[PDB]
C-alpha cells in the first residue's frame, strides 16, 4: 500500500488563521482514508504568496501558509497517524532578498545570522544575464524568467542547500521530497540533492509538452512524451534511486479519453499509456494539482469526469496522489476512501500486473492483479467481459468496481 496526498491548493495561504491550523482538523479524514504521505507547499518565505518565488530560505515564520511552530505541530498529528511528511522543494531559481552594488537584487539571505546561503550574484548561473555577474557555470537546466536561476554545479549551492534540506527534516520533520520546476536542472543534479539528503522517496516535476494533433487534441502515441520521463529518472538512479516522477503522460492522455475516447488508454502492447504502463513504481499519477486544477486552471481535468479518473488512479499501478479539493470540496469524500480501501483490502501496489480487459471509445474495463475489475465510462453494460467470481461493489457516476 502507498498514496500520496496533496494538502493544499493555490487559494490556500489567504486561509483564515492560517492553512496548518486549518489543516490540523482533517488529519484523522485523511489518514483514516488511507492516505500515507501528504505534500505540503513551499514552508519557506517567499516574495509571492503561494510560495513558489522563495528568498529568505530558513525563514519559515514569514510564510503566508503558518510558521515553524504550526508546521512541525501539524507534521507531528499527521506522523501520530502514521502519516508522511513532503516538502516542496523549489531551487532551480531563487528570489535576492537585496540590492547590490549595481543596483541588480542579486545579494542574498538565508534567513540566518551566518552567512548561510547569503550568496552573491556568484550563484547566479552566467547565462540568466538578468542577475549573474559572468562568472558562475552555465543553467543545466530550464530558465525562469520571473526570478534568479541558481547555479547548482557551484561547489558552496549543493552544499549549504542539502544543509538546508537535511534542517528540514531534522528540524520540521519532513520525510519526502517534492521538486518544483524539475525541468529546470539536469537529472545529474537533483541526483547530487536527492542522495544527500535521503527522502523516503522523491517525487519531480517534470512537465514537457504533450504532442497535439493539428484539432488541439493530444495525439494517440505519447511514447516520446513518457520516454523523457523514464529517461529523466534513468539518469537519477532509477531502481536504486529515491526519485521518481508524477505521470504527466498519463494525465494528458487521461484528460482527452474521459471524453468518449477511452480507446486512448492502451498502447499497441497491451500496456497503460502513461509512465504507468513503462516504469509503475516511479510513476505518481494524479487527476489534477495546484497548476492544471484549482484557480489556476492551466489544465483542468473535465469537471463532470472527475470521479473516472480517481476510479482510474486509485486502482491501477503506480503511485496515486489525491487532490484536497477533491476530497473535501466537491461531494466525494466517501466515494474516493472507498477505493483506496478496495487498493488496500486487496493489497494492490505500484507494481501490481495490468490486465485491460476492454478499451472501446465509451468503455475502459481492466482487471488488476486479477483480484480487482475497474469500468468507467458511459456504456451501460459490459457485463460480457467481467471475469469469473466477481462480485459487483463501489461505483457511481460512470464508474463501477467489481471484487473478487
Ligand atoms: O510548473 C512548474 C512550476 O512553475 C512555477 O513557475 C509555478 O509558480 C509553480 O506553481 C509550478 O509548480
Ligand atoms: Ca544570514
Ligand atoms: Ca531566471
Ligand atoms: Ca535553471
Amino acid at each position: 500500500h502507498q498514496v500520496l496526498f496533496q494538502g493544499f491548493n493555490w487559494e490556500s495561504w489567504k486561509q483564515s488563521g492560517g492553512w496548518y491550523n486549518m489543516m490540523m482538523g482533517k488529519v484523522d479524514d485523511i489518514a483514516a482514508a488511507g492516505v500515507t504521505h501528504v505534500w505540503l507547499p513551499p514552508p519557506s518565505h517567499s516574495v509571492s504568496n503561494e510560495g513558489y518565488m522563495p528568498g529568505r530560505l530558513y525563514d519559515i515564520d514569514a510564510s503566508k501558509y503558518g510558521n515553524a511552530a504550526e508546521l512541525k505541530s501539524l507534521i507531528g498529528a499527521l506522523h501520530g497517524k502514521g502519516v508522511q511528511a513532503i516538502a516542496d522543494i523549489v531551487i532551480n531559481h531563487r528570489c535576492a532578498d537585496y540590492k547590490d552594488s549595481r543596483g541588480i537584487a542579486c545579494i542574498f539571505e538565508g534567513g540566518t545570522s551566518d552567512g548561510r546561503l547569503d550568496w552573491g550574484p556568484h550563484m547566479i548561473c552566467r547565462d540568466d544575464t538578468k542577475y549573474s555577474d559572468g562568472t558562475a557555470n552555465l543553467d543545466t537546466g530550464a530558465d525562469f524568467a520571473a526570478a534568479p536561476d541558481i547555479d547548482h554545479l557551484n561547489d558552496r549551492v549543493q552544499r549549504e542547500l542539502k544543509e538546508w534540506l537535511l534542517w528540514l527534516k531534522s528540524d520540521l520533520g519532513f520525510d519526502a521530497w517534492r521538486l518544483d520546476f524539475a525541468r529546470g536542472y539536469s537529472p545529474e543534479m537533483a541526483k547530487v540533492y536527492i542522495d544527500g539528503t535521503s527522502p523516503s522517496l522523491a517525487v519531480a516535476e517534470v512537465w514537457d509538452n504533450m504532442a497535439t494533433g493539428g484539432d488541439g487534441k493530444p495525439n494517440y502515441d505519447q511514447d516520446a512524451h513518457r520516454q523523457n520521463l523514464v529517461n529523466w529518472v534513468d539518469k537519477v538512479g532509477g531502481a536504486a534511486s529515491a526519485g521518481m516522477v508524477f505521470d504527466f503522460t498519463t494525465k494528458g492522455i487521461l484528460n482527452a479519453a474521459v471524453e468518449g475516447e477511452l480507446w486512448r488508454l492502451i498502447d499497441p502492447q497491451g500496456k497503460a499509456p502513461g509512465v504507468m504502463g513503462w516504469w509503475p513504481a516511479k510513476a505518481v499519477t494524479f487527476v489534477d494539482n495546484h497548476d492544471t486544477g484549482s484557480t489556476q486552471a492551466m489544465w483542468p481535468f473535465p469537471s463532470d469526469k472527475v470521479m473516472q479518473g480517481y476510479a482510474y488512479i486509485l486502482t491501477h499501478p503506480g503511485i496515486p496522489c489525491i487532490f484536497y479539493d477533491h476530497f473535501f470540496n466537491w461531494g466525494f469524500k466517501d466515494q474516493i476512501a472507498a477505493l483506496v480501501a478496495i487498493r488496500k483490502r486487496n493489497g494492490i501496489t505500484a507494481t501490481s500486473a495490468l490486465k485491460i480487459l476492454m478499451h472501446e471509445g465509451d468503455a475502459y474495463v481492466a482487471e488488476i492483479d486479477g483480484k480487482v475489475v475497474v469500468k468507467i465510462g458511459s456504456r451501460a453494460d459490459v457485463g460480457a467481459v467481467i471475469p469469473a467470481g466477481f462480485v459487483t461493489s463501489a461505483h457511481g457516476n460512470d464508474y463501477a468496481v467489481w471484487e473478487k
